[PDB]
């Protein structure tokens, strides 16, 4: 029909081939279920309408099916639309030195070229505003973007070119508050500045929880949604594609293993009871601060193979502290049912539990195919990417919740530099922790031996009331 005849031919332009069962599948604006990358690019910059939901989802998840350099080449290719030849009558007009009517050329420029080109510029703008890290990780990509943007000509394009340049410059500059005063910083045995004495029992439990909550809040807020797409944190380029997520994972591993280390390396039973009791008090302050990430880190340490088996230690833990620990565990049961109910009911600020998102994204990545087949052709399963983007969107709704708590730089550095494993690998260190657990509390027939004290300071906690 004339609709396809008005569009450019497939021999000079790839984004005008008609829709079909073997290049695009759908789930007012239709929702894309699957398609070839060309059809995804076409609909990302569609001439009939804007689609901000799709633009946001595509730019969050495209690195799982298209490289940044390839996306830029494709949207530049999309932008470069050939114009139709003059009609026979207008050819005669041009050869006679007269102005052609150019009715179809003008209609095509207004109803197709200008909308598609403005839609490409809108993708460029969203890309530099929300995903500038692609340009920080690849200077050549930015050079190509600035060259493309800098050569765009048009009255209607001018405003778009300036906003894109403004955002890029604002991002380069960034690379190079509270209504009330925060509470008084709490000290226990260790004095301010005496970093050498800082430890689990010498720092105030309230302040350990406050400083770990600020540390974890900052780590949570730094994770970008694309660090979780396509399971890139479990792949080779994880250090470049997921630096903030890996920093959050490594913190959780170091903090959890440090709590286990403090517990099993305290051989004296009475002292180990004081250590465990202090870690439950730290969990109590994490609850008060709505740091669910911190609460579930303590749960993980208490449920670990070396700690969970310490029946002689938990026997001496007051019933009230055991019930607090049991209810924190129940946050994880029934697929984190109670945890999600608590998160949706609390008032900000909070630090959500990050692990649940990683688990659910891995389940979505492993349980859904990368491509869908239709008539022998492979289409990118975009609904899979949309589901991952919806989960990462849940992460983002809590990333603008700063805490009215004063940073204590020395305590902050103490927790940033925690290295319980030392030179050991994780598996070998956890085997050491379990073998250490068998040493301090041997299995049933072997009796419980007595061990000497290691702390030359009082074990009584100052409590959790500020
Ligand atoms: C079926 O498996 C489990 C059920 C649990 N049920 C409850 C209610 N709490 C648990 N753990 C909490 C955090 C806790 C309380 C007291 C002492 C210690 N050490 C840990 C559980 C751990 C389990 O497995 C590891």
């Amino acid at each position: 029909g004339e609709e396809q005849m008005r569009l450019p031919s497939a021999d000079v332009y790839r984004f005008a081939e008609p829709d079909s069962e073997e290049n695009i599948i759908f789930e007012g604006i239709p929702i894309i279920k699957a398609g070839t990358v060309i059809k995804l690019i076409e609909r990302l910059t569609y001439h009939m309408y804007a689609d901000p939901n799709f633009v946001r989802t595509f730019l969050t998840t495209y690195r799982s099916f298209c490289k940044p350099q390839e996306l830029l080449s494709l949207i530049i290719e999309r932008f470069e639309i050939p114009e139709p030849e003059p009609t026979e009558a207008d050819r005669i007009a041009i050869e006679n030195g007269d102005q052609p009517l150019s009715a179809e050329l003008k209609r095509f420029r207004k109803e197709y070229i200008q909308p598609v080109q403005l839609r490409v510029l809108n993708v460029c703008r969203h890309w530099v505003e929300h995903h500038f890290y692609d340009f920080e990780r690849d200077a050549y990509l930015l050079q190509r973007m600035e060259e493309f943007i800098g050569t765009v000509r048009g009255k209607a394009m001018k405003k778009w070119v300036e906003s894109i340049t403004k955002i890029i410059q604002r991002k380069k500059i960034a690379r190079d508050t509270f209504q009330s005063s925060p509470p008084t910083v709490e000290w226990h045995i260790s004095r301010p500045g005496h970093i050498e004495t800082f430890d689990l029992l010498t720092l105030h439990p309230i302040e350990i929880a406050r400083q770990l909550t600020l540390l974890e809040s900052d780590l949570y807020r730094a994770v970008q949604p694309s660090e979780l797409v396509g399971s890139v944190w479990t792949k080779e380029d994880k250090e470049i594609n997921s630096p903030n997520l890996l920093k959050m994972i490594r913190h959780t591993t170091n903090l959890t293993l440090w709590f286990e280390k403090c517990i099993v390396e305290t051989e004296n039973l009475e002292e180990r009871v004081a250590v465990v009791s202090r870690i439950i008090e730290i969990l109590q302050v994490f609850q008060e601060l709505n740091n669910f990430n911190g609460v579930l880190e303590v749960v993980s340490a208490m449920n670990s193979s070396p700690v969970y088996r310490l029946d002689h230690t938990f026997e001496q833990i007051p019933s009230r502290q055991k019930k607090i620990l049991e209810e924190a565990h129940e946050l994880s049961e029934d697929h984190y049912k109670k945890y999600l109910a608590k998160l949706r009911s609390i008032n900000p600020p909070c630090v959500p539990f990050f692990g649940i998102y990683l688990t659910n994204i891995l389940k979505t990545e492993e349980g859904n195919p990368e491509v869908l087949k239709r008539h022998g052709k492979e289409l990118i399963n975009f609904s899979k990417r949309r589901k991952v983007a919806e989960i990462t969107g849940e992460i983002q709704q809590y990333q603008n919740q700063p805490y009215c708590l004063r940073v204590e730089s020395d305590i902050k550095r103490f927790f940033e530099n925690l290295n319980p494993m030392g030179n050991s690998m994780e598996k070998e260190f956890t085997d050491y922790l379990f073998n250490k657990s068998l040493e301090i509390e041997p299995r049933n027939p072997k009796p419980l031996p007595r061990f000497p004290k290691k702390y030359s300071y009082p074990l009584k906690s100052p409590g959790v009331r500020p």
